[PDB]
This record gives structure tokens, C-alpha cells and sequence, in this order.
């Protein structure tokens, strides 16, 4: 339906908000955000979206978020929601049983391992169990009722560990780890299979794509992205991953490349209206 | 029977080998090594100590080492061996049917993926199917005629993840990682599980301990030691774990610390002659 | 019009700078190095020799060098211009519309992918597009104002891969590889061609050249050179190849060898005053 991509960052920290529509391919200009800010994530939970945490990188200063925002398509309107009990910069989310767990990130120099359930129904944050490592950049996937925090940065060492969480029994646990090292990668789900694109391994940034499959418990990889990318924005819609921006370690990306699983191949289907990096994005349920 | 300690690191890569008596708890000053060297590796094969790999860390320069010296206790002699195929500093080794791995390791810049397997009947190495991770500071555990590269460092972040090597198979393959991450740590077997005791996380040096039992493919702690301490000397004597030296961030330990299972409790059994890191370590056989 | 030669080595770093004349074969000995270089390149702007980035291995210590220095011919004089950004030896350099462009090259253990420019009338370096892959060793050529990155060694293998910069664009594609891996080859451009001479392959020093047509974007055989050679100076002087010194396996070439593209041979036309290999070679424009 739409792919939204909300904020990023290019000189300083974006209030953009734009839809893409896969069908005719065109770039809807909606509201801005009322706080720019790059390093969020974004989630959508009933046909609200929610931008989650991110930090505001401005000449003036730099702050991290703990705000959580959410848009009214309706309206065409942010209205502010309770915001999280720490800030965190360069979140990963998920979403179960349309509750939005705010995984990691980074207050300053405080790099988290724990992670926050919000409840729309309520308008409440609430602790869960904290992760086993603290993980910044951290890329979130949701699959079987479980949810999957996928590499990261813990302040010193870039990430190829993966774990898993319990929501029924309250718990985390390790499972095998990718066979790269990834730090703000696309981190996804389509068919039965947790998807890893992209990502920053400590020197360069990565164009290599592998995927987790569940009962065989194996990382395997599969046909590497055009352009090598990190900080990047990743969707699926209709069986088909979308990534787009991105830092090359380098430009900030305007390209959005499309993966095809059935043919193993990526090729670029648009460009944004702008390049940006550390971008939130949704797609509309449905 | 006698707990080798073959090297190691004081100001200078030393030269000393020196065995250890469990029984009585008396130490023997035995025959130098010819060259001195840290971040080297003991093994015993068929009545024989084997120092693999490891650098000279001198004031005049520094040079990795690819050499294999045997040293014979009956004779009191160290005789030089096949060297191997390339220099392998911070290196892990195991022991599989009587052939010596040589796993990961450094030479200069190059951190190295690769492993080789030595014959003692031939005095060959030769290179068999390398790691999916580069690793140095790498533990090395066999369990079950497989062999375990867990944790190290692959040039810019230290590793939890761990791998097994299928001997038969010739190909290694992603297994569940550690709580913590570890590069330098004491690994070794006991009683069907593989240790993987202090190193360093890329920050501080630990004391906790944790063990991989390969069915339920889970890594549970147990008590941790006394000392903080990575690139520690780890061997395993009539049931019970025996870690020497290491470096606890300023001081290079003397202390050696003995784990009984059954209790779970450490308890420094003896001290070394003198504070020393990075060094060969090996039981006599039976 | 002569053909320089700007440091190399011997038994150390050298601060020789050398001019062959092709016409009647005399060599003239000109002003020194004011720092022993190797593993530097060299480029003619505006009747100016330069000579950039390198390292000065002696017996006291290796310094990576970041220095640009400029030859007068009509003083016959070194001037020390404004330094690179980073320290990058066995660079690769060339010139588009009057400006350096300082590819690749290492600093002790740092494999450079990015490129910086130099602007003679003001005397400032600034950063340009990384390549797609880091370089160190790497031959470049300039043709139809478009940079060529080809071969090199990026910390792991050594690369039979090339690379194609876009200086109004500021970026960087992957065009196709060479037949042969090369590492520190003589790269230059001849009658729309680039040439690749030589260099390293990962085990023997190679004496085979090969040539990219740009249009039919393929890689094909020439003639070889009589000795094999790695980090070899290189350069075109009125249609034909020159190329001068490096390493074959143990002993440092002085001879200099130049190539007939209408009849397909090498020839040795003279030798310089003493072998040498990693040295930086240009020709006095016209
Ligand atoms: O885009 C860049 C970038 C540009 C230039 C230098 C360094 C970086 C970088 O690390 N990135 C990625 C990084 C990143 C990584 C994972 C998830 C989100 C993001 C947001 C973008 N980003 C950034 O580093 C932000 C953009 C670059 C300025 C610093 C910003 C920041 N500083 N502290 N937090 N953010
Ligand atoms: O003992 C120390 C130490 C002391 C003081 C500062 C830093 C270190 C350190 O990293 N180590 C551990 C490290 C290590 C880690 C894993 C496996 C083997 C070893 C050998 C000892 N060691 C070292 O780093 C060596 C001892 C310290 C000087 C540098 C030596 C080295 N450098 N490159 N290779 N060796
Ligand atoms: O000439 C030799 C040589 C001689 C003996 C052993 C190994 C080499 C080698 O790699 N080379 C080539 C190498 C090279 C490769 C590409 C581009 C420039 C150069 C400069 C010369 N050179 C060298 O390696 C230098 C000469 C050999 C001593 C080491 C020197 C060095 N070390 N780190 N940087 N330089």
C-alpha cells in the first residue's frame, strides 16, 4: 500500500516524512515531524505510525530521543504518545500482538541492553527483561510470536550475535550467530526466515545479505545488494524486501533497491526525493 | 604427571618451560626454549610437548612465529619440528587422533581464518577447510572427535560467537554463542563440556566462567575465578580444571586457581615462579 | 624530455632522483630526496615533478610518509608542498585536469580505500570518493578523464579486480577484473589502452602484460616482459612503455626494459645506476 520513511540524517537530523507507493511508484509528501531526528525506528500498530526514540543532530546541539510520536494518516497530523523511561538513539523495534518493544540503542554513552514495551491501549511504557548484551544499531525482527534482536554495538565490539526473545516466559537467550559482523543493519522477516542486509562490520560498510532460518538454525547467505550500505531503512511488501538510503561510508544513499527471493536478485526501483541515512520506516499492514 | 608451562610474557616473550606436580605441588626447572615467545600454545602427543606458533616480543624487535619445537622430557631436550605454513601469534590448538590443529592466529596485520593439521609419524602440516570467522586470542576445545574455535579477536571486535570443525567432513559450522565475549579466554574440556574461563571482553579483563554442553546447545556460568585474567595457560587434571598466570589489566598474574566441578569453587592451589601471560600450556598425558 | 626516478629501494628506503634521456641514453644525476622514500609514485603538473606518499624503511625505523614534495627541474631543487590527510605508502597516483589524485596506499596496518586531490595553485588536498575496494599497491591510469584504480592488495588477497572513478560524478564502479592478479604492477595508459605490467600474484613475481580496451571492456595477453617484476616503475614516452626496476624474487632490477606496441616486443634499452624496486617514475609532459 505505502512505505513510509520517516526522519534520517543528511548534514544534520531530517523532519521528513514521505510514502512510497509500489504499485505507480510515487513519493507522497505528508507532515513533517515536530522534532527532526535520525537513528529512530519506525512501526506500524493499528494504521498508526509510530516514529520510536532516534537523536536530534543539529548545529545547535545534539540530544537523544525518548519520544515516541505517532501519525494520524487521517489527519495528516503528529500527535505526541507517552514517551519511553530512557533515550534511545539508534533503536531497533518489534512489534507482538500490537504491542512495540523498544530494543537498545543509546543515551549518550550509555549503551543499552534493555528493552521497553509500549501498550496503545494504554499509553504505557513498561520494562521487560533486559537483553544479554548491550546493543546500539541493533536490527529487530518478529517471527513465530518471538522476537530476535540481530547485531549491533556495545560500545566497543560491532556485533554478529543474534538472541531471542520469550514474551510468555520473560526471558533471552543466544542463538547462532551471523556469519558477519553487522551494525545498523536491515534486519527483517519475509516468508519463514530472519533477513540481515547491510550493516557496518567496524571498517567497512557491507553489501552482503544472509538470512536465518529457524529449524535448521543456519545463516546462510544470498545475493549481496548493488550498493554497500548502513544505517539503512528496510521493509517488506508483498514478498519482496525493500532497503533504502543508507550511509556507503561515504554519500548518503538516495537509492531503494527491491530483492526478489524467488529469482535471488536485487535491482534498484526508485530513488528518495533526498539522500539520508538512519531512517524509520513502516509499511502500511495489509 | 607433570602441568607444562612452556613461554610467556613478562617485559620481554620468555623462554621458560617449567612443570608442575599436582601431587606434591613442586615445580621443575626445565630446558629453555630456544627461542622466546608469548601468545604460543602446548600440546602433548605420544609422551611428547609440543610449542606451536606464538612472538617474540624482544626490545630489539618483533618477529611472529610459525615454528613447531618438540620438546622430549626424557632427554630434557627441545628439538625443532616442521615449521608451519605461515606465523601464527595469539594462536589456539587441539589435539584430534594424534594430529595437532593449528587454529586462527595472527602474522603481523594478517589475522588469520585458516587452520593446518600436523602428523607427527610425517613431520607435515597441511591446511585443511579454515574458520568462517578470522580469530586470534582463539580457544581451542575437542569434544568428541570435534573440534571448537571459540571466541578471539578478528582484528577489530572481539567475539562471542563459537564454531565446530568436522575432521571427517572437512567444513566448520556455527554453533550457539557465549554469554560474553571473549578474546584470550582459557578453553578446555571437562567432563563432557567445553570451558571457556576468563579473557577479554574489549574492555576489562573477566573471571567469569561459562560451559557449552553440546546436547541441550546452551552456555550456562558456573563460579567465577578469584582473578580477572585473559591470555591465562588452561589444562585439565583428574577432573578438574587448572588455569596459570594471565593478566588482570596492570599485573601479570603468578597465581594458579583449580576448579573442582563437583563443589564448584576455585581455589589457588599453587604460584608460579613468576608473573607471567600468554603461555604454552599442556598436562602429561593419562 | 626525460624520464624520472624518485627513491625505491635497496637494502633501505633511497633518496635518489635520476632522468634518463630516451634519445641518446645518458642518465642525469639530480638533486636527492630530502627523506629516503619507497613505495611512493610520481607525477608531472605544470613542468613540476611530485613526488608523494611512500615510507621510509631504514634500519633505525619505518615512518610511513604523508609528504608531498615538489622538484623544481629548473632550480633543481626540492620544495616541500602541503601533506596528505593520511600517511599512504605503496600509493598510486594520478592527473585529471591538473590535479593529484592520491589513491589507496596503507599506513602501518590500515589498508586506505579513500582518495584525496591535490590542487597545485592553492596547495590543498581534499577528500574525493573511496574506492569500492581498499587498495594498497595499486596501479593507476588516466584515460578519457576518468581514473583507473587496478590490481592491488586490500590487507587479505591480492586483487586481479579494477575499478573506474567518474570525477564529475565523485564515484566509483567495478569494471571488469584482470586475467591475472597483480599486486604492485606497472599500470600506464597507451593508445586508449591500460596497460598492467607485471607486479605480484600472491606466490611468484609475475613478467606476463595484459591491456584493457575500455569500449569491448576486456582484458587481453601481450607480449611479456624478458624479467619478472613486482613494484616497478612505469611510464609512456613518445608510443612506447618504459618500464624500470623492482623485484623478481631475490634481486633488485636495474635493468629497464621498453615495449613496441606495433611490433609486439620487449626490449632492454638500458639499465640505471644501481637495482632497485618501489620507486616513483614520471616523464616531463610534451
Ligand atoms: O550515516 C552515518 C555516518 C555518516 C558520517 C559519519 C559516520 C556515520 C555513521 O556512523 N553513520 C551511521 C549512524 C547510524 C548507525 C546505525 C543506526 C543509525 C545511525 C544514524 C546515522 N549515523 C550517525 O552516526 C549519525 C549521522 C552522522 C553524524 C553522526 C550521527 C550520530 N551520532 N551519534 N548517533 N548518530
Ligand atoms: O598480557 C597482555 C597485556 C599486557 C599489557 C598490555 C596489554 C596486554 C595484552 O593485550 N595482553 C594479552 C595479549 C594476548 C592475548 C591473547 C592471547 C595471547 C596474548 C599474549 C600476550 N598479549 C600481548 O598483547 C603481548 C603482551 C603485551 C605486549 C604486547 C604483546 C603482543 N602484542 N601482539 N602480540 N603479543
Ligand atoms: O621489493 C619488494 C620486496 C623485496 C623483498 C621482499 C619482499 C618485497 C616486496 O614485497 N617488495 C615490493 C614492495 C612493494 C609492493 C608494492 C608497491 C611498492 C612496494 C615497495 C617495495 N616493497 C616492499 O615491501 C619494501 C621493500 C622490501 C622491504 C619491505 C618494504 C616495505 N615494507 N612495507 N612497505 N614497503
Amino acid at each position: 500500500r505505502l512505505i513510509y520513511t520517516a526522519g534520517g540524517y543528511f548534514r544534520q537530523s531530517l523532519s521528513y516524512l514521505e510514502a512510497y507507493n509500489p504499485s505507480d511508484g510515487t513519493w507522497l509528501d505528508l507532515a513533517d515531524l515536530q522534532v527532526p531526528r535520525s537513528g529512530l525506528a519506525g512501526c506500524v500498530v493499528g494504521g498508526l505510525l509510530y516514529a520510536v526514540g532516534g537523536r536530534n543532530n543539529s548545529p545547535d546541539g545534539n540530544t537523544d530521543s525518548s519520544a515516541l510520536d505517532c501519525y494520524n494518516p487521517m489527519t495528516n497530523q503528529w500527535s505526541p504518545c507517552a514517551p519511553m523511561s530512557v533515550p534511545r538513539n539508534r533503536i531497533g523495534v518489534g512489534v507482538i500482538d500490537g504491542h512495540i518493544y523498544a530494543v537498545g540503542g543509546s543515551h549518550g554513552c550509555i549503551h543499552h541492553n534493555s528493552v521497553e514495551r509500549y501498550e496503545p491501549e494504554r499509553d504505557e511504557w513498561h520494562l521487560v527483561a533486559p537483553m544479554l548484551t548491550r546493543r546500539i544499531g541493533v536490527g529487530v525482527a518478529v517471527l513465530n510470536r518471538l522476537l530476535y534482536a540481530v547485531g549491533g554495538f556495545d560500545g566497543t565490539n560491532r556485533l554478529n550475535s543474534a538472541e531471542c526473545y520469550y514474551p510468555e516466559r520473560n526471558e533471552w537467550r543466544m542463538i547462532t550467530a551471523m556469519n558477519t559482523i553487522r551494525s545498523g543493519a536491515g534486519v527483517c522477516v519475509l516468508h519463514n526466515c530472519i533477513y540481515a542486509a547491510g550493516g557496518y562490520d567496524g571498517q567497512d560498510q557491507l553489501n552482503s545479505v544472509e538470512r536465518y532460518d529457524v529449524e535448521t538454525e543456519t545463516w546462510t547467505f544470498v545475493a549481496p545488494m548493488k550498493h554497500r550500505r548502513s544505517a539503512l531503512g528496510i521493509t517488506v511488501h508483498q514478498g519482496r524486501i525493500y532497503v533504502l538510503g543508507g550511509y556507503d561510508g561515504h554519500t548518503f544513499l538516495d537509492s531503494v533497491e527491491c530483492y526478489d527471493p524467488d529469482t535471488d536478485t536485487w535491482s534498484e526501483v526508485t530513488r528518495m526525493t533526498s539522500g539520508r541515512s538512519g531512517v524509520g520506516v513502516a509499511v502500511t499492514l495489509e
